[PDB]
């Protein structure tokens, strides 16, 4: 019925817009249905393997990671409406040639789960938008905005189907991309979190470096107190596999500091904000188990964090612990 | 250059074949093809959710579930080249009508990994290959063999691409479904997995369950004794999805018997059976942790079996623990 | 590199558009993508047959022919663009419910070319644009404007590949819809005809109806005067096709007044209107032989006009005919 | 509900066969789909215009022309089935290497009606089947036999669907490509024409060059001595695309020879055996005139025919009237 297309239009309808929203949404979806094309025959169109560079934040590219960062680079640059970009794979924020300039700044990750790519798992692309707020003629800075300044974020999962997920200040709706007619037609408005999961997502080979709270937090669902049955354990590899699985089935998602890392792994800016604020407009949380992530003013673009985000229950309860042991 | 069909007659070629392995790899791949289309618009077909029924074993069927069965049965009953099937979804063996008989016992999980079909991960569908060794007139007894009694076996996985990994006397290939023709295309033959892995993968959820060989295997993992660094974990929830990583990535796969249940959960005919075979003839391993699972000798269709698979130094590491606490 | 979607808004770019034939265009756009994939497989679709129904100017309905024709009108009345609407298939003009209303009145032929489809020849969508000129709430008056009053018009083009041909008061411009990523991208910018065509386009089997001209001129090229080598003929029943192919290579079409029809069979709205424009901005010719038919203001909605369109040599030659037996 | 596969496997079932028709027939059909693909998207894949050759009966090739040639060239000669090749597009048969040959004889164009590829129409593959009947180590002879020594013989049409039209001894059946799953599923068995028909299929701009026969017979459809109304005319420059639709709606097409040429343009071998076959499998008629087109003994692989085939009704009037003449 109702096309991604549509709704934005329809959105923008009474929020008596100017419009660059619907462009920029636009000539991201198409880049999204490019993306996907390709992962969907990346083994015959020889793609798995690697390129050969380390992303900023010291991962190893491969050529698809490439392919999409361009592409999403250019649909966003042709949009009309961005004024400056934030890529997982760029030393330095890129600004928009005048001409083509728009009063957004899109922050974003073309391409997560690069680990997964090889085995076939689901990977995903994620994204976040602001506002520039700035007279100045835009720069760097103009990306460094708490999480609470974003205007739209969401992610696309090339999982067993494709989707687009999107949140927005009114709430969180999933499209899933038609492959036949190639268009985004919308299959869940307008989404909601239980309050209390049954399943726990992390990497527990990090066990000797969580820290007490994690610890016994992992604990807590492998021997309830309560004697209830404990947590079913999930962790895919690709964050928008298990966010968005943490999603619509409800429960916790972590990825938290370790010893090794003062703030974990996950980049703040593309990957923990939008996210959140996917989480939160959802009516989850977001938490390093100290913050909200969503008021975390950044200084690093490329800047990490620790991120706990999921069924408010599930994501209190630790809280609750990390406040114990503070 | 070699699609799926030119590589399997070939190989008959010279193994001076009637042919009719020929048909039924044919007759599966079509399914392949059509099961995977389905799943890729799963959504927007109005097909996440449930039917209405309890699997033998005791599951919950959903509408795919059945789609994909019906269509599998389908394909190998005009194969002419079956004579007993067994299905993940049947309380009995099916017979075929004598018209369409064929010398094949096929036994098979046509839609593995249910949990994971609304949150979009990958799915797959298995199978194992077997020759009538009977005078008798077909019966459902023709499928109780071992499984090294196997002629062919492997899987489908509905991942971020569809994949078609097939494994014969002679070893293991992999094709990849090219969804532009159709055609289900060569992309690595004949695999090897590592003789030691980097990741394990099990649900740890049910920590307070397991025996303590696993116990003590799990905590060496994240425990080094040799102060090497930890295994990295990943279970995704799928087992065809996970069998796929070990086969590529190498390390272990691990579906224990708990306290709770003698004999795991994975059923010995349609998953473990299928899974050893190509981890065998892919160089690996697949044990009970006591036994073989290929020497199993079943005598339920549906029964379950414990299973533990991988790159094979792994796989001992463990067997070894086992037999410490025999 | 150019979507049809970047085009035009790059075009109303520097016309300092508010932007509403974007949308309108870009609501069209995918209905065509889901025209074109049901025509694609209409046979395992159950569509070609009929439905049971005689069109306004008397043709026999097609299930096809229905479901376009509700599509297109949909995406049309949702782009909230047009206030007024004309179909093959409608007796009456649509006028659209305010909340949707814009400033614009597209006529059109959903699907033209129904003869075609059984034999799989090449079908297509025809479309015109107005813009209202009235104070006047929008009534069915508002679409009895000549030709000459376009805003946009073009086709589509379900051949052996799928084609969105586009003419705007700059030029015309080929598309050609991917149908791996599904959108329209784009071939040929900003097309020209033939000065001089070697190419014949008419049904003969109307020889015994034709008027003089007609007659002495489809005689004239096949016995040249001057020696030359007579023109090729085609006809493929299509008028899209027909046109198109006129298009690219040059030369004539003709669909004249007979003995039987006063004026000729192809309605003047939705049929004749536009690919005279994309004539004339092709720089070619489009006249019944007497008059312009860009010129022609129209009184019945439904009314047909005969038809002359192509190089403008040959075009003209013709006319000169016409004009000798006045 | 049956594939292609599916068809030829039962029929090849009773008529107790070794097989290699069915993997020739299979090994053929992925050609269809790989041909038929990149059809579809000629344009953004670059392939309109022309790579720089003349056909072995002077016609201009282009890239895709080649491309579709190699491509059936390849699969035919891995079916492992066939011996002897003939094709529009190599001066000399070829011959297959011993390791490969098969009982086989396969004439064909790759791509038949290449003057439509730019303009979109409709475009086809055509191919014939003969069994060698020799002793003698396989040559370019074993291509020479009549028509009558078919054993099976087709064409495939990219129109506005993609189709399989196969006849076989038993009868006409004709399959369309599902795009989604790729796979060839039955539409029409086993098919046939119109006793008469209401359209006659030829270029009149060679009225100058025809004989008294086909002119006389061309005006007794423009002006029926019954006073019924007359023959439509419908010719779209494709052969496939015009048998096709003759064979779905019945009526007349006519290749026949000129002046200029004696034996008309279109390829005896692999164009009007072909087309014959099925006529006559489908109960209508192939002549030339004077002589059945199924009998002629060919000399040349290259050589010429005219060629007129059709509803028999239709096609016997003609040749009654080609008699009158004699
Ligand atoms: O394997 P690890 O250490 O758990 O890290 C994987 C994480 O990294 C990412 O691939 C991005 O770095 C996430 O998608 C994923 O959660
Ligand atoms: O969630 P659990 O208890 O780990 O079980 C999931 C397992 O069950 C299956 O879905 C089949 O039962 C496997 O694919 C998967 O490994
Ligand atoms: O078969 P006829 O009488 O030439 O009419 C066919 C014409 O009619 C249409 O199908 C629309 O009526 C045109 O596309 C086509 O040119
Ligand atoms: O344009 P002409 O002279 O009628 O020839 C076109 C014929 O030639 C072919 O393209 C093959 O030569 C046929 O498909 C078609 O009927
Ligand atoms: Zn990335
Ligand atoms: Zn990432
Ligand atoms: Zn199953
Ligand atoms: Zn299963
Ligand atoms: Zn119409
Ligand atoms: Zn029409
Ligand atoms: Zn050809
Ligand atoms: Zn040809």
């Amino acid at each position: 019925i109702v096309t991604l297309t549509r709704f934005v239009m329809e959105e923008g309808r009474k929020a008596r817009g100017t419009g660059e929203m619907t462009q920029l949404l636009n000539s991201l979806c198409t880049a999204v249905k490019a993306i996907s094309t390709a992962v969907r025959k990346a083994g015959i169109a020889h793609l798995y393997g690697i390129a050969g560079s380390t992303n900023v934040t010291g991962d190893q590219v491969k050529k698809l990671d490439v392919l999409s960062n361009d592409l999403v680079i250019n649909v966003l640059k042709s949009s009309f409406a961005t004024c400056v970009l934030v890529s997982e794979e760029d030393k330095n924020a890129i600004i928009v040639e005048p001409e083509k300039r728009g009063k957004y700044v899109v922050c974003f990750d073309p391409l997560d789960g690069s680990s997964n790519i090889d085995c076939l798992v689901s990977i995903g692309t994620i994204f976040g938008i602001y506002r520039k707020n700035s007279t100045d003629e835009p720069s760097e800075k103009d990306a460094l905005q708490p999480g609470r300044n974003l205007v739209a974020a969401g992610y696309a999962l090339y999982g067993s189907a494709t989707m687009l997920v999107l949140a927005m200040v009114n709430g969180v709706n999933c499209f899933m991309l038609d492959p036949a007619i190639g268009q985004f037609i919308l299959v869940d408005r307008d989404v909601k979190i239980k309050k209390k999961g049954s399943i726990y997502s992390i990497n527990e080979g990090y066990a000797k470096e969580f820290d007490p709270a994690i610890t016994e937090y992992i604990q807590r669902k492998k021997f309830p107190p309560d004697n209830s049955a404990p947590y079913g354990a999930r962790y895919v590899g690709s964050m928008v596999a298990d966010v968005h699985r943490t999603l619509v089935y409800g429960g916790i998602f972590m990825y938290p500091a370790n010893k090794k890392s003062p703030k974990g792994k996950l980049r703040l800016l593309y990957e923990c904000n939008p996210m959140a604020y996917v989480m939160e407009k959802a009516g989850g949380l977001a938490t390093t188990g100290k913050e909200a992530v969503l008021d975390i003013v950044p200084t690093d673009i490329h800047q990490r964090a620790p991120i706990i985000l999921g069924s408010p229950e599930d994501v209190t309860e630790l809280l609750e612990i990390y406040q114990k042991h503070a």
